[PDB]
């Protein structure tokens, strides 16, 4: 079937045809691809940037859609947390997050993509360029690390869902899910609690820095010991994917993932 993201350099305007309040503080944006006999064409691993003129000046930001290559003709559903102004925290608010929650049924936004620099394949291979030109982690087969902080899960979904779907993709995935309180655990149902079908194969573990009453898993932070009862021993080889959480980047990798050993060559940043 026809792709939507035909070249990468180009921009495609999609209509907004459904809004959901789902309320983890989130919204669900459906968006309508040419067709409906068309699909998004996002390889797994890889984000779309959503660009738009936005009090006169352009902003860009990336997002990795909820939706998958299977859907058809909206392929194309992505998962929002947004940051209202006039809140806790800093006046303005989010720029794209805010932007969208004005959109109205039937306006369009500009869609740009495939981006980035990991490509799942399939069974355990990762494909990752470096600076240029990709290399086949083609083993791995087995053991994927994986740690998500707030909106960094929505990345972490695309990739633990094409290892379920696939029946005879034997890599375990251990996820490590941060977040400030059990309230901004977003995608808790949809379906992260797909542990429920696959714990052979995913395993999930929370942390949240203000845990409630009776919390029945981690709480603060990183320590080094949480890597360590959570993920895949170095020993394994595994693959780590957003090494602390996503929030902005900070530290180089992981002191943490350092201390167990796991090579930075092994360790990826979405
Ligand atoms: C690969 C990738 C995938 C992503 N996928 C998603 C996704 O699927 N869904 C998603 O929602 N995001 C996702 N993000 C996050 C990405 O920043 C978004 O574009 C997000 O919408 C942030 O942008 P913004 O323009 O609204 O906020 P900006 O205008 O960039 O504001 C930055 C903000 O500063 C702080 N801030 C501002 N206002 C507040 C507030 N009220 N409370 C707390 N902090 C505040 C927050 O740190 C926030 O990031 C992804 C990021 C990456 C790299």
């Amino acid at each position: 079937p026809a792709i939507t993201l035909e070249n990468p350099d180009i921009k495609y305007p999609l209509r907004l045809i459904d809004k959901e309040v789902v309320n983890h503080d989130t919204r669900r944006f459906r968006f309508a691809l040419p067709s409906p006999e068309h699909i998004l064409g996002l390889p797994v691993g890889q984000h779309i940037y959503l660009s738009a003129r936005i009090d006169g000046n352009l902003v860009i930001r990336p997002y990795t859609p909820v939706s998958s290559d299977d859907d058809k003709g909206f392929v194309d559903l992505v998962i929002k947390v947004y940051f209202k102004d006039t809140h806790p925290k800093f006046p303005a608010g989010g720029k794209m997050s805010q932007y969208l929650e004005s959109m109205k049924i039937g306006d369009t936004i500009e869609f740009r993509g495939p981006n980035g620099l990991l490509v799942y394949q399939g069974k355990g291979k990762f494909a990752i360029r470096p600076d240029k030109k990709s290399s086949p982690v083609i083993k791995t087969v087995k053991s994927v690390g994986m740690i998500a902080g707030g909106t960094g899960i929505t990345p972490m979904l695309q990739v633990i869902r094409a290892i379920m779907k696939d029946p005879d993709d034997h890599t375990v995935c251990h996820l490590l899910f941060a977040n400030q309180t059990e309230k901004d655990i977003l995608l808790r149902p949809e379906l992260e609690e797909l542990r429920n079908e696959h714990s052979a194969r995913f395993k999930l573990w929370y942390t949240v820095d203000r845990a409630p009453e009776a919390w029945d898993y981690s709480q603060g932070f990183v320590n080094e010991e949480m890597i360590r009862d959570h993920l895949p021993p170095p020993e394994e080889e595994p693959l780590v994917l957003m090494c602390g959480p996503p929030p902005m980047i900070q530290y180089a990798c992981l002191p943490n993932l350092e201390r167990v050993g796991h090579p930075k060559e092994r360790c990826f940043a979405f």
